[PDB]
């Protein structure tokens, strides 16, 4: 079913130059962005999204890094998003990633892995909600 | 100088599927996007950035199709900005464009031509201000 | 139990320079604006925004009322807000609205009645998704 | 003329739950507000608007109490604005405030003096941009 998914373009993704790279590996393989934000996330906007790692020992880290700099936040949709989107990704950590996924080809590190993409249809709803109203979400057709 | 300037991907370019080649065509050249928001413009938003061609015959055609779809509003930022923009853009009339520019490579028509910048620096402080707050922009280093 | 309702002061609201005082009704009342933004909607916003009463008759004017102005955008948080809010509001047509209320103090006829809250619980969650981000939304403690 | 100024209600205005009677002192004076939007600032934002004042000895409590809590940020249009809203606004330190200002009604002390107003024009201009698009401002006719 379409669906649709939460994307991220890390701090790392931008610096080195690659947002126009990774937006055509989502748009080839049919995942169109309907949503489009750059933005310099706040701490606490970076710990309200990543709430379900608070416990986790990588929280404040992922929390330091995702402020470091700007981001670029998307909603993509299409065909089974969530997990096409998933496998476009690749593997968290990038020693790990399939040829050809964003992480194996840009990433750096699990720490500096340039994308982040909602693991699940519930957690997307919830991700989606709190970057974008529903107003600032659009789809058009392919021609 | 560093300079800034609006970019703006029309409708066209999102339906063609090509935003990240666009975006690509800037980055490689090193024009730093230091802004993006797609958005689907409403009437008088596109009435009053395009005032200056309200006396002109294509006005009203040039609103209704910068209102037909979603656009992908951009900043970009770096040394002389405003006229890397134009360059890489290519002649308005894609027919015209030169080779390797955004329009002759992507464009259809004069009037579905994917692409605006702004065409001065003046004009690019306007154009950015009427879409950005200052608070929306930020640069970043390029860096692997 | 503590709700988050919508509240929207209409074009003529504004017009009668009362944003203010529709404020200061709610938050009097323990109603706390907790996300507020002034907006002129587009046509498409003020559609998909009214989607239930598409099949109605006033459909059409409701519209292009809603568009004829800004409006200001409201996100209102406290005990049985989405009840609270409307019985502050007033009956939807003025004429029958109770004493004391915005509607019976501010409106001019049921087309034009200074300002719109969610009906139901159900319609206040879509209703605020339609216009904030989570990341919208602010509470804070009264002193 | 008819000029546009930046106010802004601090955290303080806020938890005392005085937005609505801050907003009715200017609408009563014939001072319009445009443009209305509660955020809660990051310690970027706030030290970006106020860094005229980072040589100052009060800049660093300036800036933690100004992301204390939310805040709600407006574009008062009106025949002399920037003066108008200063004078409705009253002194910065709440002691000197004249009577019947915002600051002398509402304000506790010189650091939570409830609200912000540009101080000039070229001032209004920059913080304005700075918080708003200017598609994010809209005027509107005063009419019963
Ligand atoms: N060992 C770890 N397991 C999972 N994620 C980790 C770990 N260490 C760091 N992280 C990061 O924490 C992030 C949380 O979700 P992301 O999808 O953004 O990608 C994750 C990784 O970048
Ligand atoms: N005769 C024309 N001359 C210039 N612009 C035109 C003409 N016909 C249509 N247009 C369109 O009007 C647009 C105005 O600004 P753009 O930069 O968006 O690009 C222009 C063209 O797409
Ligand atoms: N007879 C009607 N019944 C209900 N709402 C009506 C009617 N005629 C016009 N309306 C308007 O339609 C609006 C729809 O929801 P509101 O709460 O915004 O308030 C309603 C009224 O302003
Ligand atoms: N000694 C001081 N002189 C001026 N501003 C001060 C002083 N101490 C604290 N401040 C605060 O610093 C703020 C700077 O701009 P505001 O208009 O927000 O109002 C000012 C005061 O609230």
């Amino acid at each position: 079913a379409i669906e649709r998914t939460l994307s991220i373009i890390k701090p790392d993704g931008l610096e080195k130059g690659v947002i126009g790279k990774i937006i055509s590996r989502f748009e080839e393989k049919g995942l169109k962005p309907v949503a489009i934000r750059l933005q310099h996330l706040s701490q606490a906007q970076a710990e309200g999204f990543y709430a379900v790692h608070k416990a986790r020992p990588f929280f404040k880290d992922l929390v330091q890094f995702m402020i470091s700099g700007p981001v670029v936040l998307m909603v993509l949709e299409g065909e089974n998003a969530v997990l096409a989107n998933r496998d476009i990704m690749g593997a968290t950590n990038p020693a790990q990633a399939a040829e050809g996924t964003i992480r194996k080809d840009f990433a750096t590190s699990i720490d500096k892995n340039t994308v982040h993409g909602s693991d699940s249809l519930e957690n997307a709803k919830i991700e989606i909600a709190y970057f974008f109203r529903e107003t600032e979400i659009h789809s058009y057709p392919y021609q």
